[PDB]
């Protein structure tokens, strides 16, 4: 779970950003689903949920978790 | 209206969560857009909108009501 | 010119806009959200944090101290 | 399986076309992934697979079967 | 309907190919649903249906017309 | 380009399948687009294009190459 997310964020994960609950995570054009899905699939307690769109996802964090704190998180296994 | 709306949270809704001003439902696989799209349809006074990926809906609450009283609500509904 | 062309769209597909919290939720026609989410992305607004797109909604991060409101007031106004 | 799909065929199918091996079918806006997925799950031998956009499916026939005997299958579903 | 359509292929259309019954189109990333939107609602006679990926459409020629004539016509709406 | 492709269709493509000038292949869920996209930027001389949906992909094979021939060698890839 955890493991194959590690992998796929070091691969695809381009940036992050935040704002309040909220992380902003960047990959390349077609590879948001993709990532989105090995998150989910890890179940993070820290993680409400994820939405992604082609190039972005929306990590919706567990408070009292900030979108800042999940962001971090993110860079630091990629 | 909201009546096919409680019929879908039926036989759809999996489980709910929330953070903050979001509540996250969670649907079978290939459910999400079409339970998202009669949620939209009932028009909610609490509901901004929904954004639906494959079986994860994020709906927006109008403050002053939380994600977890949204939540609440649709829980409620079956 | 990133900005002109969101401006130009705004006024074409917007059809209503809304928020709460950190976000503002703009509604498209149907088909359309995915098109007009990519142009603000590439407009890279100052106070934007980024946008998902369904089929005819748009959510749109607003940077703090930014609010939602105010991120749909100025969409709004571009219509 | 099979009475999911058409218990959903009968709510959701608006109505049908067919070009080749190719069956459309057509649903309310919001619908198609969902129907799409029941007939997925329903793993018919004429079916070969589907997309489905928002209120479109296409459904890929197995040869020897062609679109419009596969669109008039699902037609007398409803 | 068909003025909305035409002028869209002429801001979108990339490029047109073709095979069997089918017209592939090709937009820029992000524009594939606006356009085949635009498409569907233009009702031609000689369209089956479409669907789009994200920066590609396919659509679908009503027999006895073929992609490639269908990709001929896109084309010279540019 | 195909390296890639090749190294992404070994570890993504469950299925293959086939029907008239169609390759039908199925990924996990969520993993669609994301081989969708790595097939299209090996542009492989028979390919004409690919939609993808949630853990479907179809492949418009160029005439005159036919979907079980595009199926077979996606197939031998793994």
């Amino acid at each position: 779970g955890t493991d194959r997310m590690a992998r796929l964020l070091g691969e695809l994960l381009v940036s992050t950003d935040d704002s309040g609950n909220l992380a902003v995570l960047r990959t390349p054009p077609g590879a948001a689903h993709y990532l989105a899905s090995a998150i989910d699939r890890a179940a993070l307690p820290q993680v409400v949920g994820t939405i992604a769109g082609d190039d972005t996802i929306l990590v919706v964090a567990r408070e009292p978790t900030t979108g800042a704190q999940l962001a971090g998180m993110f860079e630091n296994l990629r």
